[PDB]
């Protein structure tokens, strides 16, 4: 019938407080109404006009705050029928309260083969920490620990090069400021 919609965040799902993010929803060409839902509520509506050559709509967020951090989904309509919900997208708010420290073992310059571990520390937060690697091989890892979490990389390759920052969290959707960055240099 109607293909499952797909949503994603731009530039990504990690949104500094007071900053802006957009959520795209892909439905289907000719779809006449798109709704963005946030945790059981209607967040926003788009009505493509003309709809024939449109299969994606953009939902804007001007002013990120803690109350907009949570789970979103999108549905769309062609005729009278609504699609199934999209994948469920989590937005988080960052730049929240305190700043964590990030350290690296054995050090920020290594040769391929050396085992590298990052440690994130933050004093008055939950047990959940996040390690963010920036750039092209850019991704977020979640770890747990009391006041400090470890993030073992194992034996590194050149693939591990990059700039790391870490976050603490006050809840699963509300994160600290990012740590000062650590740039991991890997030879060989």
């Amino acid at each position: 019938t109607l293909p499952k919609p797909f949503i994603w965040a731009e530039p990504h799902f990690m949104v500094p407080k007071e900053k802006q993010v957009t959520i795209c929803c892909q439905g289907n060409y000719g779809a006449v109404e798109y709704q963005l839902h946030f945790e059981g509520s209607l967040f926003a509506v788009d009505r493509p006009k003309p709809p024939e050559r449109i299969n994606k709509v953009k939902f804007y967020i001007p002013d990120m705050n803690s109350r907009m951090a949570g789970q979103y989904s999108c549905i769309y309509r062609v005729g009278e029928l609504w699609s199934e919900p999209s994948n469920l997208l989590d937005l988080v708010v960052t730049e929240m309260y305190d700043t964590p420290t990030l350290s690296v073992h054995p050090g920020p310059e290594v040769i391929s083969g050396e085992k590298v571990t990052f440690y994130c520390r933050l004093d008055t937060a939950t047990s959940m920490f996040l390690l963010l690697k920036e750039g092209r091989s850019s991704h977020v890892q979640r770890g747990y620990g009391k006041v400090q979490a470890e993030f073992p990389l194992g034996p590194v390759t050149t693939a591990h090069r990059g700039t790391y920052r870490c976050f603490g969290s006050y809840n699963n959707h509300a994160w600290s400021f990012p740590s000062e960055p650590v740039k991991l240099l890997v030879t060989g």
